[PDB]
């Protein structure tokens, strides 16, 4: 009798995980027929957006924690929590505080208060190294918990880049880090973020910043621990780093079944390299599980938000199908402690959540393009073709009209 539009996003590994567990949804819920629209991580934001502007909004969907707020305003998020306290036996009180925090909102903070949603998952972004390659090189391996200093790491990734098969090419190198989502970690290991502690004024030309972003082009430019420019366009580095050519390349969990299925090195993971702070740093993603304000069906809505959130069953096939680590903590910690699980230091993505991991900068704003702009044209850095110190620069005035701007619609659309 019920249908639901369950609106998500997945690489094609994450895409199968879903809809199979949402086929275990309904077969617990035979009266409940959900229909799919899925898509990439990469066109997501674009087709929620057009669903949002013209107000036909999927019964349960992926969402940014960044929008929490402005979906609160526009009224796009159900308040769920009612729904949530009557459901028999959750208690989301086991899930990650963080995870479920992102999603409360009492009218005036994010943090605190009602749901208007739940968590998909927590996404530590881990450092993953190759451990046959290491060996194969006489290597000592990466220590576990201290993490390389910055000088350390360049030393490390040079000794790996190398011509292995002896044909006068190197085909083998350190690393090759994408500055989309492994640049934040240099950043704030060095003492520095793309705004202040307000979260109101753009900061990219601190210093700091900047030595950090220099630090991450020189990889490729300077210090030639990474493929050629050419090369990666040939093919990407998460593609060489599949194919073993990389000593060094991030993990998230929900790699971890891609990872299953085509890296045939033994690899591990471990601290990312720690700049002027000692502490080594790195993000924490998550999304969120939203149920349409405007749905038809709130009740059988939070059933599925529910069911891949925070339901057992449902979280536990999704672990079993390796695309992300339990959102129960006590399940997550003796699933770290399971040695026939790999990778060994599992455990660092728990120790990313506890004690390193930060938030994406725009998780604190209204919105995020203030921060898509420093993206948007940074790749002239990244090329060695613009020094980090004169784009921040150029950079930073577009970025923070633009966050001025996002904390206006803020106080407009709030009143
Ligand atoms: O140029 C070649 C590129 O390499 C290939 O990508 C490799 C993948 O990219 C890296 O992962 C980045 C990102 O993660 C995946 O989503 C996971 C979800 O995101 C997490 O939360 C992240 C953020 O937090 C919130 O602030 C906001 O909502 C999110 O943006 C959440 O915990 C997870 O569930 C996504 O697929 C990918 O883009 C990894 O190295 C590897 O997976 C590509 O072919 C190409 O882009
Ligand atoms: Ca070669």
């Amino acid at each position: 009798k019920i249908e639901l539009t369950f609106m998500f996003r997945g690489q094609p590994q994450e895409q199968t995980a879903y809809k199979n567990v949402v086929k275990k949804f309904e077969e617990k819920h035979p009266n409940v027929k959900v229909n799919i629209v899925v898509t990439s991580p990469d066109q997501y934001a674009t087709k929620l957006r057009a669903a949002i502007a013209g107000r036909k909004i999927p019964d349960v969907f992926y969402f940014n924690p960044g929008e929490l707020r402005a979906y609160v305003n526009s009224n796009v998020l159900l308040d769920i929590t009612k729904y949530v306290e009557n459901s028999k036996g959750v208690n989301l009180q086991d899930i990650w505080e963080k995870g479920v925090n992102k999603y409360r909102f009492d009218g005036e903070k994010v943090g605190q208060g009602n749901l208007y949603g739940l968590p998909k998952d927590l996404g530590p972004f881990a450092l993953g190294y190759n451990k046959t390659m290491f060996e194969k090189a006489g290597i000592p391996l990466p220590d576990k918990d201290k993490p390389y200093t910055w000088q350390e790491f360049i030393d490390v990734c040079k000794k790996l880049t190398k011509d292995t098969n002896g044909d006068g090419k190197l085909d083998q190198w350190g690393t090759g880090l994408n500055a989309t989502w492994t640049l934040q970690g240099f950043v704030w290991s060095n003492g520095a973020d793309w705004i202040d502690e307000s979260k109101t004024k753009v900061t990219v030309d601190d210093p700091k910043f900047i030595e950090a972003l220099q630090f991450f082009a020189d990889m490729q430019n300077k210090y030639k621990v990474t493929p050629s420019i050419a090369e990666a366009q040939t093919l990407d580095t998460y593609q060489r780093w599949l194919r073993g050519q990389l000593g060094f390349f991030p993990v998230g969990p929900w790699d971890l079944a891609a990872f299953d299925q085509q890296i045939k090195f033994e690899y591990d993971l471990i601290p990312w390299p720690a700049g002027s702070t000692g502490k080594p740093a790195t993000w924490v993603g998550s999304l969120g599980i939203g149920v349409s304000s405007m749905t038809k069906h709130p009740k059988e809505a939070v059933e599925l938000a529910l069911y891949l959130s925070a339901d057992p069953e449902g979280q536990k096939a999704l672990v079993d199908q390796r695309v992300q680590l339990p959102n129960s903590v006590k399940v997550a910690e003796e699933w770290a402690k399971d040695p026939s699980i790999k990778p060994a230091n599992k455990q660092e993505f728990l120790d990313i959540i506890n004690d390193y991991g930060h938030s994406f900068p725009t998780e604190y704003t209204y919105n995020g393009e203030w921060y898509d702009e420093f993206y948007r044209n940074l790749q002239p850095v990244l090329d060695g073709k613009m020094s980090a110190e004169e784009y921040v620069k150029k950079a930073k005035p577009k970025m923070q009209k633009l966050l001025d701007q996002a904390i206006e619609q803020e106080k407009q659309a709030s009143k």
